[PDB]
């Protein structure tokens, strides 16, 4: 796990933490909250970004848990909008910001 | 709409990654309401793909080991959600994808 995490990118890494937190912020359930959170805390550990890329990250991946993006079809798809950060410019340019 | 709207510029590949790791989340989860959400999310993915049915009976299978594969961190408890999102970088999941494009 170790082995397969020091494997991604920062780029990577960073996006990972930020789908993860935006699972827990979103979910109902208090067991899939601490999965998401334990698994976006192992991301963060790996991470040689400086803490403001996730004070920055952290707003944004709440803006994405509450977004409640509506799709054909009733029901929530906070899913595919925490997923969406793994490609979403506004999480790109805070990785810009802070990686060179 | 405007979700696929949304969606329509994303890769191919990028599309059946996000419905592995989207159908790995609702496998694993213990909540009806978070598997719910992630399975009409999974759909909407799939919606966009161009990949044969094959690709998607293939790659259930993979979502489901990792959505068992339940992997210890250092902290006590499951990490489903960082077992789902390593189907983002898989080899499984690319050669996968690869097999059913072309």
């Amino acid at each position: 796990m170790e082995n397969s995490l020091n494997a991604l990118s920062q780029e990577a890494l960073y996006k990972n933490w930020l789908t993860s937190r935006c699972i827990g912020k979103s979910t109902d359930s208090e067991r899939t909250k601490q999965d998401a959170f334990r698994s976006a805390s192992a991301y963060l550990e790996l991470s040689k970004l400086p803490m403001d890329a996730f004070e920055q990250g952290e707003k944004l991946a709440e803006q994405y848990a509450n977004k409640n993006s509506q799709g054909s079809v009733q029901g929530t798809y906070h899913t595919l909008d925490c997923l969406s950060l793994q490609n979403a410019s506004e999480a790109e340019t805070i990785f810009e910001r802070y990686s060179k």
